[PDB]
RNA sequence: GGCGGCGGCGGCGGCGGCC
RNA sequence: GGCGGCGGCGGCGGCGGCC
């Protein structure tokens, strides 16, 4: 299937996981992970993010209207579907959704959840 | 049970709601739902929105960090519970979720959203 | 980080019902 | 707007298991 993102999957491995979590903390992750679910499908990534700017930027890039429009319009047709972004980072997690007619809307709020996030007073 | 809530609910009856289908579309409600879940129990409002500054600023006095907080800490003890804020507004939803030791942090975001998609283009 | 399992509570979407 | 019902998909939280 056709993913909505643009940046492939960071997933640590058990053993990186250990070591980072032996070396620093909730509130310290190597990343977050957000989806995107079209109907019954839903897509996953862990990305690595650092809470600088350069960072921000890069994970900002991981899919974008366009890139969400054409995954999800492979499950359409008539009736309607529901659609779902979710983002989780340091204990929060935000979920946008509604239904496949609103998905113009609902990207424009799952962006602004990402940077709010992502950018959250530590 | 206290209410995590400053505003009462304003619900409009069945032929309130008639009246306003036949005059007016789910991009012009009468306002919009949303609720706050501690645990185990739910606490929700409709309220009424009409999409400027003064309906704005009177809607996000619906609940504040504080009245959350107060509401919230009658359901605590060692273990952490599950807190959940949610809002519709418009065909979409929007929850914020985490486990009560992050509750600053949800309240925060959960502000944000709020005014997001309350502000969201037509 | 990932994958099962057992409780609890939310959310979206479809279909219909009562009001 | 509210309350049932029947599919589907997700989210949080608790408890434990494998890795």
């Amino acid at each position: 299937m056709t993913s909505p993102f643009k940046l492939p999957d960071e997933s640590p491995s058990w053993t990186e996981w250990r070591l980072h979590n032996d070396e620093t903390n909730q509130d310290n992750p190597l990343g977050f992970k957000e989806s995107w679910g079209f109907g019954k499908v839903v897509f996953k990534r862990y990305l690595r993010y650092d809470r600088t700017e350069a960072s921000l930027h890069r994970v900002l890039g991981s899919w974008t209207g366009d890139s969400v429009n054409y995954a999800a319009s492979r499950f359409f047709g008539f009736d309607q579907i529901g659609c779902t972004y979710s983002i989780r980072f340091r204990g929060v997690s935000i979920t946008v959704s509604g239904g496949s007619r609103t998905l113009q809307h609902l990207c424009e709020m799952a962006i602004r959840s990402k940077q709010e996030m992502l950018q959250m007073a530590p």
